[PDB]
């Protein structure tokens, strides 16, 4: 509810069936070997009765579903014991633009303001064989059944928590079918299921929706963590952005685990921009008025776990403790130009990566304008701006230090699974 909302894509056999062909051809090559995850960040999350702001353009689809709600810290939950970690279930709505591609993360399609209605948590034993219904303006519009999902609730909790710890109050959306129904301004969309209070939301022209949902500020880091893919010219028509779940974050001089039996885990030094004022539809020219200042991240990746579904996916990029980030923020006024700073990485004192923000493809103002054009940025949100060339493998015992000129120096130590236990 106020927890992180994860969700699974491609979990309904109808979509798997529909996409079977596409999944054998470029750019997928092969069907998903593993669950395809996404996140509905805090700007999306609304309760019953709250409006879904409609972006004009622009075709929008309801996505009635149900979400498991975590009742206690879930790390490596065993399938057979899942119910003990689940407080209950809640009706939800993965509101989305069309699912035309599953290759790149679907941020414009799924992370718009108000795009995740979620209702009341109900303490049921399971949601087996549950028909989830959608009504529009009070008429029946759609129905589907959780028996047609590939992974059930227990399996989803076990699969995600295997690498990403969930906290009490976090949720998992169980998935949606291929076929969806379209909503438009003026519609009232209602989700219903036996055993739950109906969830209802009106769809309103976004130009008519008021101030934007705000949140209490908490010490950094606390906010949506956006991250760029390929953003250094060093050696894309539009930026590749994906989100990282907050349990990936860890502080200075901590440890990060390298999984057993993989070939390649690499650091990624990055300049991180932190938002200081709520921002929507901001021009490049005013973007910097919304920046609080800068910090540093080490955006690790396990290259082995990469797949071609919402790439780079959560099993690579939202690993528990695989994103060291400094807790200090350097105010923008202490940094004349963020587009002229050196980044470096050292492993055991050997310089392995060096670059400059002069090589950013997409500038800080471009990125702020680009994201705020389709979603609300709030104070404490962070934008990891990418990394220059110079990646390499790091192994247990290694000390990896990333540094951005004038912003900070961030230390981390790799350990084995055996050591971290
Ligand atoms: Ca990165």
């Amino acid at each position: 509810m106020k927890g992180t909302i994860f969700a699974v894509a491609l979990n309904h056999r109808s979509q798997l069936d529909a996409w079977q062909e596409a999944f054998q051809q470029s750019p997928y090559k092969a069907p998903p070997k593993t669950a395809v995850w996404f996140i509905k960040p805090r700007n999306t999350v609304i309760g019953c009765g709250e409006p879904i702001p409609f972006p004009q353009g622009e075709k929008v689809l309801s996505g009635a579903t149900v979400a498991l709600i975590v009742g206690k810290t879930a790390t490596k939950v065993r399938e057979e014991d899942a119910a003990e970690y689940i407080a209950g279930y809640a009706l939800a709505n993965d509101v989305s633009l069309p699912e035309e591609s599953f290759y790149r993360p679907a941020i414009k399609a799924k992370c718009r303001d108000g795009f995740c209605p979620i209702g009341e948590t109900v303490a049921l034993s399971n949601v087996d064989n549950l028909t989830i219904y959608t009504e529009i303006n009070g008429r029946p519009a759609d129905h589907w059944n959780t028996a047609d999902l590939q992974r059930n609730a227990a399996q989803l909790l076990s699969a995600l928590s295997e690498f990403a710890t969930l906290n009490p109050g976090d949720a998992i959306l169980l998935g949606t079918p291929q076929a969806r129904v379209e909503i438009q301004p003026g519609d009232r969309v209602r989700v219903l299921a036996e055993g739950f209070p109906p969830l209802e939301n009106p769809v309103v022209d976004e130009r008519e929706v008021t101030t934007r949902k705000s949140f209490p500020t908490l010490p950094h880091p606390h906010g949506t963590l956006f991250a760029l893919g390929l953003n250094y010219a060093d050696h894309p028509e539009e930026p590749l952005v994906f989100l990282k779940a907050p349990n990936t974050l860890t502080g200075d001089n901590q440890t990060s685990v390298r999984p057993n039996n993989i070939e390649y885990m690499h650091y990624e030094a990055e300049l991180v921009v932190v938002i200081g004022k709520q921002a929507r539809n901001v021009s490049e020219a005013d973007a910097m008025d919304y920046v609080a200042g800068y910090t540093v991240c080490n955006d690790y990746a396990i290259r082995d776990y990469l797949e071609n579904y919402y790439r780079p996916n959560l099993r690579v990029k939202s690993r528990d403790g695989l994103t060291p980030m400094l807790s200090t923020i350097v105010p923008k006024e202490a940094i004349p130009d963020p587009h002229n700073l050196t980044l470096r990485t050292f492993v055991n004192g050997e310089l392995r990566q060096q670059g400059t923000t002069a090589d950013l493809i997409f500038s800080v103002p471009f990125l702020i304008a680009y994201l705020s054009e389709f979603m609300t940025l709030n104070p404490g949100d962070m934008i990891a701006t990418g990394t220059p060339k110079g990646l390499s493998d790091v192994v247990p015992g290694d000390e990896v230090v990333v540094e951005v000129e004038g912003v900070g120096r961030l230390v981390n130590r790799i350990v084995s699974e055996e050591t971290a236990k």
